[PDB]
DNA sequence: ATATCGCACGTCTATTATCCTCAGCGCAATCAGCTGTGACTACCT
């Protein structure tokens, strides 16, 4: 069981854990704004991110 | 002997499913910075 950490609620299985190891259920998951998915490139130009930072950084 | 049906000879029209120019993401062309070799030119105390 993961404990989401907005509602508290356990939770088995979510898509944010399943698909970004992020304890949060399904009902807390706010992807229109907290959890917006951005492109690659946009992050990389955005926050002026490299390859590695984003795949070898822990 | 003269109109009439079978045969042929085409020709107009169509009851109906094709080829062009705009989009992220990763490997390669590009560039600033630094340095190495050689001789040159000069400048201060
Ligand atoms: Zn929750």
């Amino acid at each position: 069981y993961v404990i989401c950490e907005e509602c508290g609620k356990e939770f088995m299985d979510s898509y944010l854990m399943n698909h970004f190891d992020l304890p949060t259920c399904d009902n807390c998951r706010d992807a229109d704004d907290k959890h917006k998915l951005i492109t690659k490139t946009e992050a990389k130009q955005e926050y002026l991110l490299k390859d590695c930072d984003l795949e070898k950084r822990e």
